[PDB]
C-alpha cells in the first residue's frame, strides 16, 4: 500500500479534522487499500512551514498551506484571501477553478509545490485579543499574533496593529507568557487551539474569508500513478463539498461556545477596517501584478 502522511495545525474533531477523515476513508475506499492517509493533526509532524519543506524535499507528505504563505514563491496565489476582497467563499471556490488560477498553480508546479485541492473552506477570521478592538487605533501597539504569511503580516499592519509572526503552536504560550495580546483565525480555530482561556475579547473584523490548499511536493506527487493521483483528486473534491457542510453551522456553533466560555463578542467598525487596508491592498505588496486586487476583485463579480 501506499501510505500518505496528512499535515495540519487544527485539532481533532475540527471541521479541518473532520473533512481530512472524510479524505482518508474516501480515499482507502476508493483505492480498495491501496492508498492510506496518515491523519497528523495539531501539527504533530512540526509547523506548517517545516511541513511544506519536508514535502518539497519529497516526503511522502500532504500537508495544508496557505496562498499567502505561498506567495513567497509565486505571489500573486497571495491576492487570494486578501482583506475583504469577497465575502462569498462560493464566488472564492470559483475563481479557484477559473484559468486565471490554474497559471498560477503551474507556475507553482515548476517550483516544486502542487496544489492538489485548491478551495476548502476554512472560515473567517477574526481577531481574538485580550482586550477589545472595535476600531484600527484600538490596535495600536498591540503585538497580534500571526502566522508565517506575508500577506496577513502585512494586512495586520495596515489595520493598525504590530503583527509578530510565530508558529500555531507556540500561540496559547505566548499568550500566556504575555509575548503576545491577541490573534486571528476562524471561531472553530479559536475554540479548538483554547485560546479563549487567555484571551477573552472575540472581535468580528471578518478581514479573511479564508480558502485553503492542501498541496504535496512535486517530487512526491508526480511519482504516484496517474490512478492513484485521480482518486485522491476525485476524493478531495467531495471532501470540499462535505467540509462546507459541516462548516455551515460550526462557525456559528463555536461562536456560542466561545461566548459560553467566557468570551466577548465585539461588533467592529467594519468601514473602518475596510478602509484602514486600502493601501496596503494597492501598493503594499510590489510584488503583485499591475492592480492584481481590482483585478481578481472584479472576476469575482462576473460570478
Ligand atoms: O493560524 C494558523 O496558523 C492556522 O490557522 C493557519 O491560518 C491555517 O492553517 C492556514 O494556513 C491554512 O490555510
Ligand atoms: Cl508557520
Amino acid at each position: 500500500e501506499t501510505e500518505i502522511m496528512v499535515a495540519y495545525g487544527n485539532q481533532p474533531g475540527e471541521p479541518i479534522d473532520k473533512a481530512m477523515h472524510f479524505w482518508a476513508d474516501k480515499v482507502k475506499e476508493k483505492s480498495n487499500g491501496d492508498i492510506v492517509f496518515k491523519l497528523f493533526p495539531s501539527s504533530q509532524l512540526g509547523s506548517e512551514t517545516e511541513v511544506l519543506e519536508q514535502a518539497k524535499f519529497g516526503a511522502n507528505i500532504i500537508t495544508i498551506s496557505d496562498y499567502g504563505a505561498l506567495m513567497d514563491i509565486v505571489p500573486d496565489l497571495g491576492v487570494i484571501n486578501a482583506p475583504y476582497i469577497s465575502q462569498s467563499f462560493e464566488k472564492k471556490s470559483k475563481l479557484l477553478h477559473s484559468d486565471w488560477f490554474k497559471d498560477l498553480s503551474d507556475k507553482l508546479d515548476q517550483h516544486d509545490i502542487h496544489i492538489i485541492v485548491p478551495d476548502v473552506i476554512y472560515g473567517t477570521r477574526h481577531l481574538l485579543t485580550k482586550k477589545p478592538v472595535t476600531k484600527p487605533s484600538d490596535l495600536k501597539g498591540m503585538k497580534v499574533r500571526v502566522q508565517h504569511s506575508r500577506l496577513f503580516l502585512q494586512t495586520i499592519n495596515a489595520m493598525g496593529g504590530v503583527p509578530t509572526p510565530m508558529s500555531l503552536s507556540d500561540v496559547y504560550p505566548g499568550l500566556s507568557e504575555g509575548i503576545i495580546d491577541g490573534l486571528e483565525n476562524p471561531t472553530v480555530v479559536l475554540f479548538g487551539g483554547k485560546f479563549f482561556e487567555v484571551a477573552k475579547n472575540l472581535n468580528l473584523t471578518a478581514h479573511t474569508k479564508h480558502m485553503s490548499p492542501f498541496v504535496a511536493g512535486t517530487a512526491f506527487w508526480n511519482n504516484l500513478t496517474p490512478e492513484q493521483q485521480k482518486i485522491i483528486v476525485d476524493a478531495s473534491r467531495e471532501m470540499v463539498t462535505y467540509g462546507g457542510g459541516l462548516i455551515e453551522q460550526a462557525e456559528n456553533e463555536a461562536l456560542e461556545n466561545l461566548k459560553k466560555a467566557g468570551v466577548t463578542v465585539n461588533d467592529v467598525d467594519l468601514p473602518a477596517f475596510e478602509a484602514s487596508v486600502a493601501d496596503v491592498i494597492s501598493t503594499g505588496f510590489p510584488e503583485w501584478s499591475p492592480n492584481l486586487y481590482k483585478n481578481v476583485q472584479e472576476k469575482l463579480s462576473q460570478f
